[PDB]
């Protein structure tokens, strides 16, 4: 999979299930174009977002709807969403895991980038 | 100072100095209006962004130009920038510290919301 | 696997390979007894540390030798090691993933706990 | 103040107040000698732990009693405590801030090492 998202919950010590994720690609007119979307499944993972052929060089945005997640557990969170923005495949194709660790008033995000 | 920003470097164990920060407010029309900007000082802080009068309830975005910071150090970074999007709510007096901890392929952010 | 360790590198955006990990269990005389050890493999994972039958209730310590890792890349890190200490299986058997994200002057750790 | 400790709560977006901290120094004989302790104050800080005279090169351990902090809030935590182990080196004047960000199943820590 060229693009995978992994979300974890720091409060419950569990994968973050049913979290909505939207991915955008920057178009030539500098607007964000919709690229792919999905919801995390039971291990907190979102697979199947794109293919190698479609995932060309560009600037991508991964938006994680953290607010809906915390609201469904009763918590009013601080952030509206978590956004990760990066250039992808500018030196050739890579495989990208975007991971996020979520708390109500905090989040962390890292990237694991591997060369197939 | 209802709004302060603090930026730390996880690679060198130092405040992140000379980091550009821009702050935006969501307009009645769905777009981001420039609200305030600055560069972090020696203790990695940015003060004096707004006043109690102007800092009304709303949705705000803090953008931190992480990519120029790592490029200045000779380290190749993943993210184009770090963004923090949140709602500011009147519900007591409230001062906001937005803190960010930076690594080349990872960042963390938290909010410290106190009341004087 | 009842106990799995996952280590990531925040500087290179890669799994942390060949990291030594030592696991201890608190004995009845309040000393730390050696329980298991290993080195992370290519995806940054350490499997095979114990079995369900051997992994009884108790207090466990997972020590990750972060210093040797950073020294082998040329960096003098801040921490001597990263230690995670927790009670395990006190409500029945669980499966535990201990994850760590490493920078030279920082680290993060979380736990994912699942009920088989 | 060559040594300061700061503790933040990621669940409530607040300084972590009344957290017990103990500091240890590694003795010529491989054991941890008590060096200093205290409880965090309102801004989540612990000051006045040592002096420039006493704070000699060595290996130090900072232990943060996270488990009592979460139990006070009615939240079931994973870790028994958070420990930070590091070497203090004479190589310039150096003041150490040890910062920790706390969630029930996760914590992060960083060091801010500056020079006056
Ligand atoms: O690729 C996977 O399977 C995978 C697994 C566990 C993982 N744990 C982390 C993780 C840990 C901390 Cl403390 C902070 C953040 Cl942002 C991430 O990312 C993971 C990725
Ligand atoms: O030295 C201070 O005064 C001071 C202030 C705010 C601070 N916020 C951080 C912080 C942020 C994140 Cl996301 C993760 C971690 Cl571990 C730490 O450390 C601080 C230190």
């Amino acid at each position: 999979c060229p693009l995978m998202v992994k979300v974890l919950d720091a409060v419950r010590g569990s994968p973050a299930i049913n979290v909505a994720v939207h991915v955008f690609r920057k178009a030539a007119d500098d607007t964000w174009e919709p690229f792919a979307s999905g919801k995390t499944s039971e291990p907190g993972e979102l697979h199947g977002l794109t293919t190698e052929e479609e995932f060309v060089e560009g600037i991508y945005k991964v938006e994680i709807d953290t607010k809906s997640y915390w609201k469904a557990l009763g918590i009013s969170p601080f952030h509206e969403h978590a956004e990760v923005v990066f250039t992808a495949n500018d030196s050739g194709p890579r495989r990208y895991t975007i991971a996020a660790l979520l708390s109500p008033y905090s989040y962390s995000t890292t990237a694991v980038v591997t060369n197939p």
